[PDB]
């Protein structure tokens, strides 16, 4: 991979902001379909996506742009609208999380380092 | 008149509206047409290219980030909504993976 201003803005900045938020925690790590009782989950849903994997990836210099990031954000996102009942909670969070991740990627250093 | 909305006016909707998987997004989901009953109890601010297109062309919004949300309630709108294995749900994918990649080389400010 490599390092960009927009790849550290991206984790230092969008992923902070998002990772510290009330409605965070069921994103923080690979969703646990066992644990959660849900066996259909890895039928449904072929990309899991979580922001411990995202954070783990900036940190390990596995992107190469940001846009390989903000992908992973959003299928992160997809999977939980794709996934979940439309009256589940988790979808008014995910909702949530994703609002203040295009807010934040809206001011991000417009030409990549 | 932000450098913003010009970039998502001639960049972002001008690459998404001409897309060969774009046409079921051009204009309000029709429940009556399409035969789909529950569609308004089930989304509650739908969004359409065609109303995002109409705000842009008549100087609508005041952020980027605004017209952004539009795009992304489009796309989760038919995430919420449909079955997963529908095509509608693979076109709305294809489309907002072009959204992200213009998005992340918008100007700031
Ligand atoms: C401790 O982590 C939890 C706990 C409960 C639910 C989820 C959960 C369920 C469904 C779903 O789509 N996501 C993204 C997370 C995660
Ligand atoms: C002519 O317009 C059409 C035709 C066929 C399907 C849809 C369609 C269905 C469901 C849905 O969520 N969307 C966004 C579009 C729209």
């Amino acid at each position: 991979g490599r390092v960009t201003n927009q790849l550290q803005y991206l984790h230092k900045v969008v992923m902070k902001a998002l990772w510290k938020h009330q409605f965070a925690w069921p994103f923080r790590q690979p969703v646990d379909a066992v644990k959660l009782g849900l066996p259909d989950y890895h039928k449904i849903i072929k990309q899991p996506m979580d922001m411990g994997t995202i954070k783990r990836r900036l940190e390990n210099n596995y992107y190469w742009a940001a846009s390989e990031c903000m992908q992973d954000f959003n299928t992160m996102f997809t999977n939980c609208y794709i996934y979940n009942k439309p009256t589940d909670d988790i979808v008014l969070m995910a909702q949530t999380l994703e609002k203040i991740f295009l807010q934040k990627v809206a001011s991000m250093p417009q030409e990549e380092q």
